[PDB]
């Protein structure tokens, strides 16, 4: 299987490593790990467009976007690529991550590796929330931690 | 694509912003920045394998070495993809990394987006020490500082 890893770090307690692993080519990406130091309930994750941390998270640009859609929710027909919904915490701070997404990618156009993953301060209303930002960002406020999708062994 | 960045991260602190640039796929990719925070002279600098940083530096394995070959310098034809050769810091501790290389890529089997940039204790001897790790790792040492190499705009 191919395979991708990710640390998320950030400016203030949030930390967490996330696994990624497509046993096929243009199969299904099984996303998995965990986050602590969250606010209880769902945090935006998405992929964005640069893996650049030069100024941290901020400098990872707005969503992986290569096919010019709207933002929606992972379960949507109309996302961008990077869309990858919420992750929950529980009252004690601290994310279970368990995805499968077959829209992302480990090669191709497609291909996540060498961009950000970021979690988000509050929930993404997945292009549900009735103004412009809804459909562009989801609404997922700050950046609490990032980093740069890796090729793992 | 035509341009890629990693942040260089270790204790000392160790810091720097290392840039890649690369005009088209067929031509050869500069790689530019500047590294503070280490002894004078001369450290050894490569690109390793993986882009795995969970336990710092030493999760990014070996040398990146697709073609199985030894290890060298960067001038040599017998060496492993990632090997750049030394960057060289002065009497205040910073390094201003300017190279030209033609065998690392930003797209193809070559490819480096994804990968662990690590700069090491050590000079590397380019394979030409007297001792089996030469023509493995150089005798570069310890890993100072690193980072995923990361797609930019
Ligand atoms: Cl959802
Ligand atoms: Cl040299
Ligand atoms: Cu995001
Ligand atoms: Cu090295
Ligand atoms: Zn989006
Ligand atoms: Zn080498």
């Amino acid at each position: 299987a191919t395979k991708a890893v990710c640390v998320l770090k950030g400016d203030g307690p949030v930390q967490g490593i996330i696994n990624f692993e497509q046993k096929e080519s243009n199969g299904p990406v099984k996303v998995w790990g965990s986050i602590k130091g969250v606010t209880e309930g769902l945090h935006g994750f998405h992929v964005h467009e640069f893996g650049d941390n030069t100024a941290g998270c901020t400098s990872a640009g707005p969503h992986f976007n290569p096919l010019s859609r709207k933002h929606g929710g992972p379960k949507d027909e109309e996302r961008h690529v990077g869309d990858l919904g919420n992750v929950t915490a529980d009252k004690d701070g601290v994310a279970d991550v368990s995805i499968e997404d077959s829209v992302i990618s480990l090669s191709g156009d497609h291909c996540i590796i060498g961009r950000t993953l970021v979690v988000h301060e509050k929930a993404d209303d997945l292009g549900k929330g009735g103004n412009e930002e809804s459909t562009k960002t989801g609404n997922a406020g700050s950046r609490l931690a990032c980093g740069v999708i890796g090729i793992a062994q």
